[PDB]
């Protein structure tokens, strides 16, 4: 089965996991994903592209689910962990963005364990 199409059930699970991550709010009602939806342009933040080898945003992850680029829930996981890794690489330790990216890793893993195990 190594090369085979993604079942509709799997694609639905992928979208539900990523929607849980994108929609996640703190107790104040702030949506943590907001800044991570779209990458900055190379004109507005050139130094991002000098430091980050493999840029990714949540828009691109949603596109990759739709175009069947993830072979597995593990491949989806790897791209979400890459996004969060890039945020921690570029942004200052202790910054809101840096901290938010750590919480989103946990939100992803919780959603995967709950949705795929139920
Ligand atoms: O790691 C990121 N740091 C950042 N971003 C990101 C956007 C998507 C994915 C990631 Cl993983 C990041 C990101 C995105 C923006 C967008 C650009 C288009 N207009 C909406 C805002 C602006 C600034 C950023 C930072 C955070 C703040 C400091 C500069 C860079
Ligand atoms: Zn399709």
């Amino acid at each position: 089965e190594k090369l085979s199409p993604n079942p509709p059930k799997l694609t639905k699970q992928m979208n539900a996991i990523i929607d849980t991550v994108i929609n996640y709010k703190d107790s104040s009602g702030r949506q943590l994903s907001e800044v991570f939806i779209q990458l900055p342009s190379r004109k507005e933040l050139p130094e991002y592209y000098e430091l980050i080898r493999k840029p990714v945003d949540f828009k691109k992850i949603k596109e990759r689910i739709r175009n069947h680029k993830y072979r597995s829930l593990g491949d989806l996981e790897k791209d979400v962990m890459l996004l969060c890794h890039n945020a921690q690489t570029f942004n200052l330790e202790g910054s809101q963005i840096y901290e938010d990216s750590i919480v989103l890793q946990s939100v992803f893993k919780s959603a995967r364990q709950k949705i795929a195990k139920e």
